Protein backbone atom coordinates (compact mmCIF):
# COMPACT_ATOMS: atom_id res chain seq x y z
CA UNK A 1 0.00 0.00 0.00
CA UNK A 2 3.15 2.15 -0.25
CA UNK A 3 3.22 5.31 -2.40
CA UNK A 4 5.60 3.66 -4.88
CA UNK A 5 3.28 0.68 -5.44
CA UNK A 6 0.28 2.99 -5.76
CA UNK A 7 1.95 4.97 -8.54
CA UNK A 8 3.03 1.76 -10.30
CA UNK A 9 -0.59 0.61 -10.25
CA UNK A 10 -1.59 3.86 -11.94
CA UNK A 11 1.28 3.36 -14.38
CA UNK A 12 -0.19 0.00 -15.37
CA UNK A 13 -3.71 1.34 -15.67
CA UNK A 14 -2.52 4.06 -18.06
CA UNK A 15 -0.32 1.68 -20.05
CA UNK A 16 -3.28 -0.66 -20.59
CA UNK A 17 -5.97 1.89 -21.47
CA UNK A 18 -3.81 3.47 -24.14
CA UNK A 19 -0.66 1.43 -24.94
CA UNK A 20 1.92 2.88 -27.34
CA UNK A 21 2.39 0.89 -30.54
CA UNK A 22 4.80 -2.06 -30.24
CA UNK A 23 4.94 -1.53 -26.48
CA UNK A 24 3.51 -3.63 -23.67
CA UNK A 25 4.53 -4.53 -20.12
CA UNK A 26 3.35 -5.73 -16.72
CA UNK A 27 4.58 -6.19 -13.15
CA UNK A 28 5.65 -9.72 -12.21
CA UNK A 29 2.79 -11.35 -10.31
CA UNK A 30 4.88 -11.69 -7.13
CA UNK A 31 6.42 -8.21 -7.00
CA UNK A 32 4.93 -5.01 -8.46
CA UNK A 33 8.42 -3.45 -8.12
CA UNK A 34 9.73 -5.81 -10.83
CA UNK A 35 8.19 -5.68 -14.30
CA UNK A 36 8.75 -7.28 -17.64
CA UNK A 37 8.12 -5.56 -20.96
CA UNK A 38 8.27 -5.99 -24.73
CA UNK A 39 9.39 -3.47 -27.32
CA UNK A 40 8.82 -4.22 -31.01
CA UNK A 41 11.62 -3.02 -33.26
CA UNK A 42 10.54 0.32 -34.77
CA UNK A 43 8.90 -0.06 -38.22
CA UNK A 44 11.34 1.08 -40.94
CA UNK A 45 14.58 0.51 -39.03
CA UNK A 46 17.25 -2.19 -38.82
CA UNK A 47 15.53 -3.38 -35.63
CA UNK A 48 12.42 -4.07 -37.68
CA UNK A 49 10.66 -7.29 -36.54
CA UNK A 50 12.40 -7.37 -33.20
CA UNK A 51 10.59 -8.77 -30.17
CA UNK A 52 12.74 -7.48 -27.31
CA UNK A 53 12.14 -8.59 -23.75
CA UNK A 54 13.06 -6.08 -21.05
CA UNK A 55 13.25 -6.07 -17.28
CA UNK A 56 12.36 -2.94 -15.23
CA UNK A 57 13.30 -2.73 -11.56
CA UNK A 58 11.72 -0.15 -9.28
CA UNK A 59 12.60 0.74 -5.70
CA UNK A 60 10.28 2.11 -3.01
CA UNK A 61 11.72 5.54 -3.85
CA UNK A 62 9.85 5.50 -7.18
CA UNK A 63 8.74 7.82 -8.74
CA UNK A 64 11.39 10.13 -7.20
CA UNK A 65 14.17 7.78 -8.32
CA UNK A 66 14.12 6.07 -11.74
CA UNK A 67 14.08 2.30 -12.21
CA UNK A 68 16.95 0.39 -13.84
CA UNK A 69 15.99 -1.13 -17.19
CA UNK A 70 17.81 -3.99 -18.87
CA UNK A 71 17.22 -5.87 -22.06
CA UNK A 72 16.69 -9.57 -21.42
CA UNK A 73 16.84 -10.37 -25.13
CA UNK A 74 20.39 -10.20 -26.46
CA UNK A 75 21.25 -6.73 -27.68
CA UNK A 76 23.70 -4.93 -29.96
CA UNK A 77 23.32 -1.19 -29.52
CA UNK A 78 25.73 1.69 -28.76
CA UNK A 79 23.91 2.61 -25.55
CA UNK A 80 23.43 -0.93 -24.21
CA UNK A 81 25.85 -2.61 -21.80
CA UNK A 82 26.87 -6.27 -21.90
CA UNK A 83 24.43 -7.21 -19.10
CA UNK A 84 21.60 -5.58 -21.06
CA UNK A 85 21.60 -2.34 -19.05
CA UNK A 86 20.21 0.56 -21.02
CA UNK A 87 22.13 3.83 -20.78
CA UNK A 88 19.43 6.48 -21.29
CA UNK A 89 19.57 10.05 -19.96
CA UNK A 90 15.97 10.12 -18.68
CA UNK A 91 16.79 7.10 -16.50
CA UNK A 92 19.92 8.82 -15.24
CA UNK A 93 20.16 12.61 -14.84
CA UNK A 94 17.33 13.86 -17.08
CA UNK A 95 14.83 11.87 -15.02
CA UNK A 96 11.46 13.36 -14.13
CA UNK A 97 9.03 11.89 -11.58
CA UNK A 98 6.32 12.73 -14.16
CA UNK A 99 7.62 10.06 -16.56
CA UNK A 100 5.83 6.72 -16.29
CA UNK A 101 6.33 3.17 -17.62
CA UNK A 102 4.70 4.07 -20.94
CA UNK A 103 7.08 7.02 -21.43
CA UNK A 104 10.13 4.99 -20.40
CA UNK A 105 9.37 2.14 -22.86
CA UNK A 106 8.51 4.61 -25.63
CA UNK A 107 11.89 6.35 -25.19
CA UNK A 108 13.77 3.04 -25.25
CA UNK A 109 11.89 2.22 -28.46
CA UNK A 110 12.95 5.55 -30.02
CA UNK A 111 16.50 5.04 -28.76
CA UNK A 112 16.78 1.94 -30.97
CA UNK A 113 17.13 3.70 -34.31
CA UNK A 114 18.66 6.85 -32.82
CA UNK A 115 21.65 5.98 -30.59
CA UNK A 116 22.90 8.68 -28.22
CA UNK A 117 26.49 9.22 -29.34
CA UNK A 118 27.51 10.93 -26.11
CA UNK A 119 29.11 8.00 -24.28
CA UNK A 120 28.65 4.54 -25.76
CA UNK A 121 28.30 1.60 -23.41
CA UNK A 122 28.96 -0.64 -26.41
CA UNK A 123 32.09 0.43 -28.32
CA UNK A 124 32.02 -2.08 -31.18
CA UNK A 125 28.48 -0.89 -31.91
CA UNK A 126 29.10 2.84 -31.70
CA UNK A 127 31.99 2.19 -34.07
CA UNK A 128 30.08 0.13 -36.63
CA UNK A 129 27.15 2.56 -36.43
CA UNK A 130 29.28 5.50 -37.53
CA UNK A 131 32.04 3.74 -39.49
CA UNK A 132 30.34 0.71 -41.09
CA UNK A 133 26.54 0.96 -40.98
CA UNK A 134 26.35 -2.17 -43.16
CA UNK A 135 28.10 -4.43 -40.64
CA UNK A 136 26.10 -2.76 -37.88
CA UNK A 137 22.78 -3.67 -39.48
CA UNK A 138 24.03 -7.22 -40.04
CA UNK A 139 24.62 -7.81 -36.34
CA UNK A 140 21.36 -6.09 -35.45
CA UNK A 141 19.48 -8.50 -37.72
CA UNK A 142 21.22 -11.31 -35.86
CA UNK A 143 19.82 -9.90 -32.60
CA UNK A 144 16.38 -9.47 -34.14
CA UNK A 145 16.14 -13.16 -35.00
CA UNK A 146 17.43 -14.21 -31.57
CA UNK A 147 14.85 -11.98 -29.91
CA UNK A 148 12.18 -14.33 -31.25
CA UNK A 149 13.48 -17.09 -28.97
CA UNK A 150 12.39 -14.93 -26.03
CA UNK A 151 8.66 -14.25 -26.50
Amino acid sequence: TTPSRRRLMRDFKKLQEDPPAGVSGAPTEDNILTWEAIIFGPQETPFEDGTFKLSLEFTEEYPNKPPTVKFISKMFHPNVYADGSICLDILQNRWSPTYDVAAILTSIQSLLDEPNPNSPANSLAAQLYQENRREYEKRVQQIVEQSWLNF
